[PDB]
């Protein structure tokens, strides 16, 4: 069971031009993700999927494996489908190029889940959040069953707080593990109405009846999206260097 | 493939004591549901499951069939489980005793769905509602996949309208069809967190991985829970004559 980690890293960003190349304690952000991806036990290779030559250069510059992909890709999953044809593996893990604080152990939890059940097509992560955080549309919530299979994903607060004290929210962490056959059949799947409404790509899989198991982990580090969170990451990353000295 | 219709009709109600016996244009509400239930092709028997003698005798008076059930049940579903032990069938349809405007056709759509797919455990109904109606916590929304299987049931507006013009809403109509084996195992299912939070009993089935297919029908008529709706239903059923 060969498994590879793919890291989509596109330069063009609205509120942060050249986001993967931003410096964090002396290294480009993309490098931090790559370095952490390398610490994940059970992974054969680690690739960075990109559509910008500057990003490709920066990755090769530190000895990382880069693979150019089309720029006309509407979704980040289509990008993984293109990489799938060239890079062979049984399990593909999609890490986000803008989360430098990813814990290698969480990705191993994901990978182990995929290996413990050969019939599981897709797997993802989630963690507990308060009711106040769950109210944010920018935050994606998820509800699971006893087998931890996802029932639905939404920007709306679910479950609804009818009996407020009984509600427990789970924030969806955008890291996925896909079986090879799911990616082979992906481009044939049509866009669902909930997907287009919520603007959540993962609902395309649920429309087709593809099961997505969601594993719970502790609260994840703050992902870099705003310069306010960027400084917190820089200081939180630097605080980590001096603690492990 | 034997199918029977069960109509839960408890005497009590916080806003309308003795609700099933309330007169709607000449007949008690329960009689309207029972008569319409008898018009559903494919059903072998129709029973009113009640907890009060005054309701039982009222049903027997007009010719219907009634069965006494315990008074400590908190849900119409639990009451149905008690009936399943006395009345044998392969498929049980649970109609609400306070919806006298039920269309016999919609129940047949439900029954046909169950018969076309022997592997389907539970089936229910739904209809389209505007985005405005979807915002109400009292209106239970549902989202389905291509095979029309329910993804989730919620009082929250789902799907979330990030792209408003793309969102389409579905209101859940509380009529169910259960395969016998589902009822035999019901008492063993544990209450779920989403069930307790949303206060929606059907989420107990989804928590267990039991598939619920939702068939779409046209907008249904109002039920009788408040004395405001009772006057509305009397008005609607008077002009329907
Ligand atoms: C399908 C549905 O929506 N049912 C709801 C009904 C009515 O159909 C609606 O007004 C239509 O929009 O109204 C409510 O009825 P009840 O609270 O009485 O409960 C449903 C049903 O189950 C029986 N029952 C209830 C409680 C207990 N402990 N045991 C029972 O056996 C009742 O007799 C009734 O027939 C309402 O608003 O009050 C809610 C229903 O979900």
């Amino acid at each position: 069971s060969k498994a590879v980690i793919v890291i989509p890293a596109r330069y063009g960003s609205s509120r942060l031009p050249g986001k993967p190349l931003l410096d964090i304690v002396g290294k480009p952000m993309i490098q931090h993700v790559y370095e952490r991806a390398l610490q994940v036990a059970g992974v054969a290779e680690v690739w960075v999927a990109t559509d910008d030559p500057r990003v490709e250069q920066a990755v090769q510059a530190f000895g990382g494996k880069a693979i150019m992909t089309r720029n006309d890709h509407e979704s980040g999953t289509d990008r993984l489908v293109e990489v799938m044809h060239k890079v062979e593996a049984d399990i593909y893990i999609n890490l986000q190029g803008d989360e430098p604080m990813i814990r290698p152990r969480d990705v191993e939890t994901l990978l182990q889940g995929m290996r413990d059940d050969p019939a599981l097509p897709v797997a993802t992560l989630c963690h507990a959040i308060s009711a106040a955080e769950a109210a944010e549309p920018s935050t994606v919530k998820v509800v699971v069953n006893t087998r931890q299979d996802a029932l639905y994903f939404s920007r709306s607060p679910i479950p609804y707080p009818r009996n407020a004290e009984k509600a427990r929210y789970l924030k969806h962490v955008g890291i996925y593990a896909y079986r090879r056959d799911v990616l082979q059949n992906y481009s044939q799947l049509p866009e669902s109405m909930p997907e287009q409404a919520e603007s959540l790509e993962q609902l395309r899989l649920m429309n087709a009846g593809i099961n997505i198991r969601t594993f719970e982990v502790a609260a994840t580090g703050p992902g870099v999206d705003t310069p306010a969170c960027l400084e917190k990451v820089r200081a939180l990353m630097a605080q980590e260097l001096a603690e492990n000295a």
